[PDB]
């Protein structure tokens, strides 16, 4: 499934996304964005062996089982195919981990490089919430 903007931010406010551990909502919608352009089934291959997985982009090697990925820490404690479902809910409970894991949202590089520092309130204007 491809979200649309709005729609996005709504299921991920209804999942509780907004101002978890003090990042607002745009935050979330905006690394959506740049990772996957909210495309639930996106999946990046790497050279290293692992693979980045569905809307948020989340990794093999440290977060969901793929079975094929060298040095897997499986720390989501599920299988990376749930991360490519239309519902969004597996995918946002393991972005919940990964920041309960010591990292903030430098974890997501599309984050870092294109959301941080920008009207991150943008993402989420004009829509029902």
């Amino acid at each position: 499934k491809v979200f649309g903007r709005c729609e996005l931010a709504a299921a991920m406010k209804r999942h509780g996304l907004d101002n978890y551990r003090g990042y607002s909502l745009g935050n979330w919608v905006c690394a959506a964005k740049f990772e996957s352009n909210f495309n639930t089934q996106a999946t990046n291959r790497n050279t290293d062996g692992s693979t980045d997985y569905g809307i948020l982009q989340i990794n093999s090697r440290w977060w969901c089982n793929d079975g094929r990925t060298p040095g897997s820490r499986n720390l989501c404690n599920i299988p990376c195919s749930a991360l490519l479902s239309s519902d969004i809910t597996a995918s946002v409970n393991c972005a919940k981990k990964i920041v309960s894991d010591g990292n903030g949202m430098n974890a997501w590089v599309a984050w870092r490089n294109r959301c941080k520092g920008t009207d991150v309130q943008a993402w989420i204007r004009g829509c029902r919430l």
